[PDB]
């Protein structure tokens, strides 16, 4: 899927991503960080993948190494609909805001100066990105 | 500037880009093609740069080699302002359209199946990209 680099997204600046969730979607991924080996956020809604169903999986990747996975109890995505996610960070957490009012936090484990890299993958057709 | 890859923009599909032209803008660049060495369009408004004044320069790049520059009289860009373009291509031309109705056309020299790559450079900050 789409890969964007040189984002230079600073603490407090908002990255917005709107896409279409495939009607038979199994999974999609938004990766954010410095590059493919250094992700401050791996955001992975799983509809029906890796033994999971309707679960948001989050993790980090630091110098190629996956961190400790975290999951949310809520799943505000529907196959066959448009979804928007808005991401920002401070030194402590990433804050991910989702459609139906939902907002959660994921610990900032890498302390990058900026989010420079985003990559999308899976069953999510990106329609627009706002920086 | 922002670099985006795995665009899979087909003929007819519209790439919409909105960005901020720096207040002291000397020139800016939007590159489109397969990758950084294979550009079906290098779109380069020069406010005052390389000996040009308020002239758009367009070119292609094929296997790392610049083609022949096309230039225009019409120059609807202003420093320190927001610029919106809509880009598309077909068999014949690339087209760059501005909201007010200006259309720039540049011949399609590479004849690629899709635009997969976009890059901004110079005094232009991309704020929003849509497909
Ligand atoms: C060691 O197996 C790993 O288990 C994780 C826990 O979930 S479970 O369903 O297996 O019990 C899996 O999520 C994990 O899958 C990987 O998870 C990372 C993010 O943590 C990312 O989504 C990868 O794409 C995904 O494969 C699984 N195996 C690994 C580490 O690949
Ligand atoms: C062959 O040198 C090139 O001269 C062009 C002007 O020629 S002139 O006869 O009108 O004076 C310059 O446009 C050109 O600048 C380069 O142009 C490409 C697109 O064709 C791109 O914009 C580069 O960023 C720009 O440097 C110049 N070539 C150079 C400087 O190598």
């Amino acid at each position: 899927g789409l890969v964007a680099s040189n984002l230079n997204l600073k603490p407090g600046e908002c990255l917005r991503v709107r896409g279409e969730v495939a009607p038979d979607a199994k999974s999609f991924v938004l990766n954010l960080g410095k590059d493919s080996n250094n992700l401050c956020l791996h955001f992975n809604p799983r509809f029906n993948a890796h033994g999971d169903a309707n679960t948001i999986v989050c993790n980090s990747k630091d110098g190629g190494a996956w961190g400790t996975e975290q999951r949310e109890a809520v799943f505000p995505f529907q196959p066959g609909s448009v979804a928007e996610v808005c991401i920002t960070f401070d030194q402590a957490n990433l804050t991910v805001k989702l459609p139906d009012g939902y907002e959660f936090k994921f610990p900032n484990r890498l302390n990058l100066e900026a989010i420079n890299y985003m990559a999308a993958d899976g069953d999510f057709k990106i329609k627009c990105v706002a920086f």
